[PDB]
């Protein structure tokens, strides 16, 4: 029982300080009819630090909702630095009606890799829905190391692979030489293609907020390994996706849906704030390069 | 501007039956106190704040306030967040427990741009009418106070007075004190104690006077008198512990130093923390043996 | 176009008995490699020990591999570099002179040169010889890092210059290299990934592990060539730990020691500051070694 | 025998791509009457690396020829990534009247600890004159480490200190809380003060090329234990310390060197060369803020 293929993670959409349900569900729409398999509401694309627990909610059961009916699935955010709340957060995702969840390693408290062990072992223990972990060390200070990854793949049946945002293809192949069984997922935009080509089976993509199509044919044509497709879209898609990194995900992308008339208002909740204006103008310049789906 | 510095712990927080250990908590601080430290951070890192609830948050504050209440000893709280909304209220919730002041980190994870970390610090800074300390800490929250970020908080902020660091980076201690000699650089890495604070740092905020108050106490003193010989000197020979408190994360073998001291009773994280290995464990328990280690 | 040289390359190890270069042991090595489907070979690389190697042993190694692939299909790439650009133009000046096909030459390494420098050091090499000349990244050893610009506007300004061997575990420069310069040739310089260069259109490797295993780099770069990522891949995970392992002290400490422990070199002597391993990594060696297939003379 | 206090790293002016020797005699002189107590000829600083073999023996002559009849004290560049040239370059060193010699750990071959060990070793024993280690992992691509750093100094008599240039105030600590009869130098005009103020013994500068008489009160200040003084002189420097490593040195202290008419052209041997236009501008507006000695 997996979840795999072309995902999303989602942005949040604020309006006046509140969190905009109806151009929630219009995005998610989007992504739909775009060739998207899954969605991630409130990841850190989606602001899931600065939402409350009841947005947290809203944000997941209008996902679940929306896919209701079609094939696309709602992989939720639902991690923790508290081993205790990770788990209260993935048994109210799995309640939410989530097919899955994606739980970031712990942040700023810089786990042992024993203690790591035990948090996702909780976790998974603690309900009967897919996990996938979710290494970035940029952000929270530790590594899952390919060590830990292949112990909870192996331990944990519903653990089922990791998405990896460390450019690092090195540690893919590593872990894909010893573990071929697990799903590796891209959490990297620009790299989407070597990732997929050494074996990754999905990619969790900010870029696709603003492109899903490009992103979605990009990783069908990998999966049926058409290479020089696949790698083709890559390769047009670089610009854009350094450029929406060119501040903290998910500032530029977020700036960038708004530019594209996708969201109404250009709002962060701090410390996340808009770009600064050389930025702001590299963005839109960035822009111009690509083909930009409507409603 | 009001401050707060001079020889400062970051208080462990004790864990009994996976309780906070209230009695416990309080006999440690009221060893700190008599051990000349001059303020003590409840519910910082080294306190496991991450794992605790808003209640423990509470008691952990007042049970400080209240040990340390017609001491001259400060209650420099731990209030931080990397929701700004959150970092608000802790830091107002923190005034109304009686705090003298807080010590607010930098946010984690979300890695908000300079702009970002200012309005942040800012909007914490307006909200109350006690001291704040910036904490900088890149290794663990995955970005980076700048020292113009630091300098510009400083000058445009009434209580904003100085900043915590704990980025090994002796370089920038230089560059924030040669723009900014009125600011308050507060260590907040042991080893490198003396360093900083022989650069016209004004305090640290440690996490070996745990074990040692007296050593750390002293060590920081004799360097605000300027007798740099005899602060070098403790620092010379705190460093073989200073090193292996580090050897997993912390609070990690601070805390099992503690247990194997006889200090607490329980050797109890919460998860994702918890025990060293069985070889980190035998390393502390070594280095251990060479300091004479202060009882209640 | 160019004028290139690409496929399955090996960067010689330098045998040495008594301390001096074993000739006759040295073309033994390169005759192996060219009956195992190898195209070309680098001698005095890193990996061959260029460094401590004098001006005229320099020489000797280039003349060897020229001579022992004389009749066949397998080109010569020189290590021919400096951190000083006059000398590094003499070192490509000799190696034309004594037959190479191309040159290696790595990024000035100790002194820092900002990009500027960088383009005009290359520049100078480049319009010194008419023969192919490959880049050389390897930031880990040298200091600094040849930037994405820097390369690709040195291939477009000057003809012999025609790719780069990218020894900077970084896939996201590899991808950003190819997607504005698409002919340019890209070669891998660290064998562990080796297929994700190669599948984003890289169109060789020069290894390290191809000493102790021509065959089975070869057969993952052609297979890689020839479109069949499947083979590849299979091929390039069951190589990880031997590429890994060869890496445990500094190349080539590790790949001199595998080709002493196989029989493939009669002495086990390196150049200080270069030695032996630990007698542990010693036999972290022997046991990866024994678990592949090895092909004699 | 030690060579220590306030030093210079010599940089090696160039008049049409020759060493100008005159100009490098008239540039020791001046170092020397503003109170450096030894000089670093053929240095990074200095262009070691694209200088010849005799161009190094001009300039360690010169050197020695120019400090005859003073204390002042040669601290002669001589060292190699491959260990039979270091211990030749420590001869010819030696041969031609320097004091003792600056040895920098191989760059690009990456030597393991225990090879570092042997090439020390080698070079200890092959002169009888003081040997200074340099430790700058940024340019070798290697460290000396703490513990194979002091198994050098204990075992070979005239290796008698490290010159490091690492930022890492940490393993100064460490350095000398376990052995503090080195001589720890400083490398890093920027942190001289706190280095010195925790037991350093001297410093090797850069800054003092343009500020020999500002570097040598720090340095003097702080070995009369005077620490405010030393400080004070160092929280000045900042600035210009930095601005001097805003492109790999040497290329901006040659810049500011220039500008202040103390070298009469702005010439390197490539693949050195000049600054860009924007920091060229930096460097002269830094420069402002100082009083730069003449001849
Ligand atoms: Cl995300
Ligand atoms: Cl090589």
């Amino acid at each position: 029982n997996i979840i795999i293929g072309a995902m999303t993670a989602l942005i949040t959409p604020f309006k006046n300080g509140k969190v905009d349900e109806q151009s929630y569900a219009r995005l998610i729409k989007r992504q739909i009819e775009n060739g998207i398999d899954a969605v991630v509401p409130v990841g850190t694309t989606g602001e899931s630090a600065t939402l409350t627990h009841e947005e947290h909610r809203t944000c997941i059961e209008i996902a679940v909702e929306t896919c209701k009916g079609t094939k696309v699935k709602v992989l939720a955010g639902a991690g923790s630095n508290a081993t205790h709340e990770a788990v209260g957060l993935a048994k109210f995702a799995k309640e939410h009606g989530a097919d899955g969840i994606l739980s970031v390693a712990p942040y700023y408290n810089k786990p042992t890799q024993q203690g790591l062990y035990e948090h996702y072992k909780a976790i998974a223990q603690s309900v009967d829905i897919p996990v996938l972990l979710y290494n970035v060390p940029g952000r929270t200070g530790c590594e899952i190391s390919t060590d830990t990854i292949i112990k909870l793949f192996r331990d944990c049946e519903n653990i089922y692979g990791v998405k990896e945002a460390s450019g690092n293809i090195d540690k893919c192949v590593d872990l894909l030489a010893h573990e071929p069984r697990m799903m590796l997922i891209s959490g990297e935009d620009a790299i989407n293609y070597p990732i997929l080509s050494n074996g990754g089976k999905g990619v969790i993509s900010v870029t696709s907020n603003l492109l899903p199509d490009m992103i979605s044919a990009l990783t069908h044509f990998a999966l049926d390994e058409n290479y020089k497709e696949a790698k083709k879209i890559n390769d047009e898609l670089y610009n854009i996706n350094k450029i929406l990194f060119c501040e903290s995900n998910p500032i530029p992308i977020k700036t960038a849906m708004y530019l594209a008339g996708l969201i109404e208002s250009l709002e962060f909740r701090l410390p996340l704030c808009s770009p600064s204006k050389e930025n702001f103008a590299k963005i839109e310049e960035v822009m111009k390069k690509y083909k930009i789906k409507g409603f």
